[PDB]
């Protein structure tokens, strides 16, 4: 090894990792001509679709990111937040006087519910959820670690996936054709943002696949990440170790705001919950949901005295580059308040769990707001104690959340 950087050769290709905040500089800051996403992420293509995201050429690609970006902008966010909150308050109402809950599975149910209404609209969410929660998890199920190198191996799962996507397109066929018949009616969701999107040089719009694809992707990104970091934020907090040292800090801020921005719950009020923003952010720092992020190298680049040829595949791990102790004092242990003047730091790419650069996470705030809302509600309506100790990371999966007896128990407030 070096400490900072280390290539392997595995199967065919050779994987050049980076860990340094200096290291990251080439991974997070060169451009689309210099690093490619095409090859490394090509596993997703026939989960999302043809000419969707990584499916499409560079021209049609950069624009779809933009439609997503604008679908998830501060504007559109402010308008989802109402939906996000209500669902949260609606979900946690249903709970008992007192009882156990697998916080992973519960917040997974709850985020997909809200992922439905913001991404696919009222009709999908009100009429068709249980259908579209199957048609998703059938696409999901066609993601095996084989799929990441042969994403078209004729194996039975891939068929079922390809099949389930086709079906989901025809579902939005109906819903979009309905809407294109009454332009009159205004619409608050992503798919509307997409429906109204058009490319440069052409004014026919995106179609009932391309759209559906674009939305599924955001379904994917939601379920594979928010869902877990949601759970981590709380598993860590309500471990007793940390409940003592941090939970007063927390609930004080829950009251301090409560008496200013009311019993009801609005974005203004989330945006300034600066503690819980950190108390979540630290659960990304310690247990990022994506293990690592990849590019094939196009224009080659030296790093120090280490040459990184062409056809390489440069990695960065969140989980690795955020346990560096020359960058995070006390990295082994759960310190929400580290960010209070870490966030004051100048050097780029010290925190990478939401990546950085040209391709940093277009969902960052959506995630936060979804997540903060969940605990924001859960703190006010319950008292939350952990059963067992802090769950172990679960690498036996494509998704990388906490191991599956990862539960709490609630008693009403
Ligand atoms: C805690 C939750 C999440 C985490 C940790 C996370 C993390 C990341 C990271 C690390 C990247 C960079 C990946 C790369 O370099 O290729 C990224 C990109 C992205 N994320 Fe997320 N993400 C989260 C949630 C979401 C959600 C909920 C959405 C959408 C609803 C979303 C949409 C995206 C998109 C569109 C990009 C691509 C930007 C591009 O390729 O130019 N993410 N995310
Ligand atoms: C492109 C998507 C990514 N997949 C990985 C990845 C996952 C598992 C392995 C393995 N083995 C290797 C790489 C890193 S980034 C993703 O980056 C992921 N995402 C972003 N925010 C939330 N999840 C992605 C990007 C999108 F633009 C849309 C959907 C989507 F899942």
């Amino acid at each position: 090894k070096y400490g900072d950087i280390f290539t392997m050769k595995v199967f065919g290709q050779r994987l050049t990792f980076l860990v340094g905040p200096d290291a990251h500089v080439p991974f997070f800051s060169q451009g689309d001509a210099e690093l490619s996403q095409d090859e490394p992420y090509q596993f997703s293509v026939p989960i999302f679709g043809p000419n969707v995201v990584y499916g499409a050429d560079l021209a049609h690609r950069n624009q779809q990111l933009k439609f997503i970006a604008a679908s998830l902008s501060t504007k559109a966010l402010q308008s989802y937040v109402p939906l996000i909150v209500k669902e949260a308050e609606d979900f946690f109402a249903k709970w008992d006087k007192s009882g156990t809950v697998d916080i992973r599975d519960a917040l997974a149910e709850l985020i997909i519910l809200t992922a439905s209404r913001c991404l696919m609209g009222k009709e999908i969410r009100e009429n068709l959820f249980t259908e579209v929660a199957k048609l998703y998890q059938t696409l999901d199920e066609g993601l095996l670690p084989i799929s990441v190198f042969f994403p078209y191996l004729p194996i039975p799962a891939h068929k079922r996936r390809d099949e389930a996507r086709l079906a989901m397109v025809r579902m939005f066929k109906k819903i979009i054709d309905e809407r294109r018949a009454n332009p009159e009616v205004k619409h608050n969701d992503c798919l509307q943002v997409f429906m109204d999107a058009r490319y440069r040089g052409e004014e026919q719009a995106l179609n009932d696949e391309e759209i559906t694809g674009l939305m599924i992707a955001l379904l994917f990104a939601g379920q594979h990440t928010s869902s877990v970091t949601g759970s981590w934020t709380g598993l860590l907090l309500f471990e007793a170790n940390n409940k003592k040292k941090f939970l007063p800090g927390v609930l004080e801020e829950q009251e301090e705001i409560r008496k200013e921005f009311g019993d009801e719950l609005t974005m203004e009020a989330l945006n300034k919950m600066d503690k819980l923003h950190r108390c979540v952010k630290e659960a990304l720092r310690m247990y990022p949901p994506l293990l690592f992020v990849m590019r094939k190298v196009i224009k080659p680049f030296s790093y120090k005295d280490y040459y990184v040829p062409e056809g390489d595949t440069v990695f960065v791990s969140p989980a690795l580059s955020m346990r560096v102790e020359e960058v995070f004092p006390n990295a082994d242990q759960y310190n929400p308040e580290r960010f209070v003047e870490e966030d004051k730091q100048a050097q780029k790419y010290r925190f990478v769990g939401f990546g950085a650069g040209r391709h940093g996470c277009m969902g960052e705030n959506f995630a936060y707001l979804q997540i903060k809302t969940i605990w924001s509600v859960l703190l006010r309506n319950f008292d939350i104690e952990l059963v067992g100790e802090l769950p172990k990371p679960d690498y036996t999966a494509m998704v990388v959340g906490p191991a599956h007896p990862c539960l709490l128990r609630y008693t009403r407030k």
